């Protein structure tokens, strides 16, 4: 039973989903027109806001209510602490959409309350290859390959309701107010991933982790220490010199990337998504903006060999505020986002990364099975943990798919 999900443009259940064959809207045609001007009704104590998210001010409201009422785990010990320039980063990207932004304020003293976000991404959404080979097989190549071009669509994240406001029914509405406001300009669909379990995943994968500061993360009980290292005289010994790394990297060549490696970083790393069936297409502009380093929020590092660039590597910081420990404040975590490589083993490449995030002082290197992250899990000491993430469409029909079949890493 989902009073809301069940009236959506969205694939009901799994059955449906293993059902479904090409890629495709669910929904009838729309128009611009057809889609309501006025904002979604809302109680009259309560009213939209659209931040200014070039306002350090509004930055900070922002920061706040999800420092306060964002992402906990199951147990409530971490709760995400997304900085003030990862949200700036994160939510203006080259021609984002300032009304895509979505906050709900108290009439009253401009408290604010909820917040939900989307951003332009331009994404490869076609019928997968598999797919393909079947219909090609039947004579329905045709139709498998009708929305093969890469699709303007809106990427959704950072959907939060206050503490206070929970189970009032106001995430449909603030929902329902972005779908208005992306309809508006006409855009269709959506991509979105989350924690839990809805109606219903394309693709889903686990959360694997590579502890680097191992007595940290067992003292604050994100890790445990395994029954084995109980048959050692000392466990977190074992444990620490289990997990040990190089203070410097591996690869020569290896340095932080600058803007004249934009077009080289672009090549190699689109050359690396278009062999996965759904991934994200970037510009110039964009592979600057995602990639080019910003101290505390994205690092990336290339190996140039020779003035030539030939693989590359980056990771973004999320801190998590250590609720139910007195003893720290933050978990700094590292997670891995785009990479391409092209000239050495990605083990090798990855290397560098656990590295680098460990000499920054990073607790943990995170990441989902997405791309080819599976290939170097064993070897370099990630471990799978309880969380995963699912991947979703808004008014997309779309086959089941195995996580490493995705090229889109989200925020
Ligand atoms: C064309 C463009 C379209 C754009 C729109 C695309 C769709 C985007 C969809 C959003 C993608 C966001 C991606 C991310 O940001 S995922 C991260 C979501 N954020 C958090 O987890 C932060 C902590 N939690 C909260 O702030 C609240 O618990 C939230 C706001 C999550 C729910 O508020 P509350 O707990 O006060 O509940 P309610 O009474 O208001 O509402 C209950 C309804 O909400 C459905 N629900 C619960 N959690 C989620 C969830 N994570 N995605 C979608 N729906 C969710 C739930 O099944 C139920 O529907 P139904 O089962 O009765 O049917
Ligand atoms: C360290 C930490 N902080 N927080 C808030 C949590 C849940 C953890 N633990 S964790 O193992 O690193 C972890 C576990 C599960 C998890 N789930 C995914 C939550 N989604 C992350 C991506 N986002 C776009 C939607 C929300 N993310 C992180």
């Amino acid at each position: 039973a989902h009073a809301f999900w069940s009236t959506q443009p969205v694939p009901q259940t799994e059955d449906e989903t293993e059902k479904i064959v090409f890629a495709g809207p669910m929904d009838e045609p729309k128009t611009v027109a057809d889609i309501p001007e006025e904002p979604y009704p809302i109680a009259s104590t309560f009213e939209w806001w659209t931040p200014n998210m070039e306002a350090a001010d509004d930055i900070h409201a922002i920061y706040e209510l999800l420092r306060d009422n964002y992402v906990e785990d199951d147990d409530s010990m971490f709760r995400f602490n997304y900085s003030e320039e990862f949200l700036q980063w994160a939510l203006c990207p080259p021609n984002y959409i300032p009304d895509w932004h979505v906050a709900v304020r108290r009439k009253a003293d401009k408290k604010l309350l909820a917040f939900i976000a989307g951003v332009p991404v331009t994404l490869r959404m076609g019928t997968p290859k598999y797919m393909k080979v079947k219909a090609q097989e039947k004579g329905e190549g045709e139709e498998a390959a009708k929305y093969d071009e890469p699709r303007h669509i809106c990427e959704i994240n950072f959907l939060c309701v206050h503490k206070q406001l929970r189970e009032k029914r106001l995430a449909p509405i603030l929902i329902k107010e972005a779908t208005r406001r992306v309809n508006r300009t006409n855009v269709w669909q959506a991509v979105y991933t989350a924690g839990v379990l809805l109606p219903t995943p394309y693709a889903s994968g686990q959360y694997f982790h590579r502890s680097l500061n191992p007595e940290k993360l067992v003292e604050i009980r994100f890790s445990g220490i395994p029954a084995q290292y109980q048959k050692f005289q000392n466990p977190m010994a074992m444990l620490k010199r289990n997990y040990q790394l190089p203070s410097a990297p591996k690869n020569s060549g290896l340095r932080e990337m600058k803007p004249s490696d934009v077009p080289q970083v672009r090549r190699i790393l689109m050359n690396y998504l278009d062999s996965f069936d759904v991934g994200p297409v970037f510009s110039d502009a964009e592979i600057s903006h995602y990639l080019l380093p910003r101290d505390g929020v994205v690092f990336t590092y290339v190996v140039e060999n020779d003035k030539k660039v030939t693989d590359f590597f980056s990771f973004y910081r999320i801190p998590s505020t250590v609720i139910g420990n007195s003893n720290y404040n933050l978990l700094n975590a590292a997670y891995v986002h785009y990479y391409a490589a092209t000239s050495i083993p990605l083990h090798q490449l990855i290397l560098d990364l656990l590295i680098v995030a460990h000499s920054r002082g990073f607790d943990v290197c995170n990441m989902v099975e997405i791309l080819d992250n599976r290939s170097f899990v064993e070897q370099l000491k990630f471990g799978a943990g309880d969380g995963h993430l699912r991947y979703y469409f808004y008014n997309w029909a779309y086959p089941k798919i195995k996580p490493s079949q995705v090229a889109l890493v989200m925020l």
